[PDB]
């Protein structure tokens, strides 16, 4: 579930990426190379909303 971010938001690319962006503002690691949560992409509906 946890991974490092960039190889991580690479996985998805248009998910997971973006997902730890948002989410270290939301309550998670952020992104540009460094940790990261999968899965959690549902930044952009939870961030959005």
């Amino acid at each position: 579930t946890d991974v490092t971010i960039k190889t991580l938001a690479a996985e998805r690319q248009t998910s997971v990426e973006r997902l730890v962006q948002q989410f270290a503002d939301a309550g998670i690691r952020k992104s540009a190379d460094d940790s990261v949560s999968a899965q959690e992409k549902q930044t952009l509906i939870d961030h959005l909303n």
